[PDB]
């Protein structure tokens, strides 16, 4: 079991506001490269401010089953570098477009429809996920890539786990 599992694609955060029915988390509405938005709800409220959130670039795991968060159906989950004491969005190289893949050659395959809920193959996957030394997110040391634009990358957290 690979990275080559997951379906992570960039995406631009069009809306941000706050989960009308849960103040602790946001609610975005996400161009993925898909006809429409996909609703994405995420607890980054005590991490980033509102107004960063607005027009963002982002990576979205894609293919997790969608599931409610208080009457709001999360249809994706914003990849980020964490740790008990603080959240960073990761942030994909300048000139991305919505629906860029991130693929690994090193890891050959076609991501799954939807990660089978039972058996959670992403906590598998996980323990291999973490930015490097210089905060750039990889896989087993392979770097996340959006092909001939550059790395993924957390602002200052090195060393990092990405959680799914």
């Amino acid at each position: 079991i690979d990275v080559s599992r997951l379906d992570l694609r960039i995406g631009c955060i069009i809306t941000a506001r706050k989960h009308p029915d849960a103040d602790s988390l946001y609610v975005e509405e996400v161009d993925v490269g898909e006809i429409a938005p996909r609703t994405v709800v995420s607890g980054l409220v005590n991490h980033v401010p509102l107004e960063q959130m607005q027009n963002r670039m982002v990576i979205l795991l894609c293919n997790l089953k969608p599931a409610k968060m208080r009457g709001v159906l999360s249809q994706a989950m914003v990849m980020c570098a964490s740790s008990p004491e603080k959240i960073e969005i990761l942030a994909p190289p300048n000139g991305s477009v919505p629906g860029d893949r991130i693929t690994f050659d090193a890891f050959p395959g076609e991501p799954d429809k939807e990660l089978n809920p039972k058996k959670k193959i992403w906590e598998q996957i996980q323990p291999d996920l973490h930015t490097n030394d210089e905060c750039v997110a990889t896989y087993k040391g392979v770097p996340f890539e959006v092909k001939g634009k550059g790395v993924c990358r957390a602002q200052t957290m090195s060393n990092s786990g990405i959680k799914l």
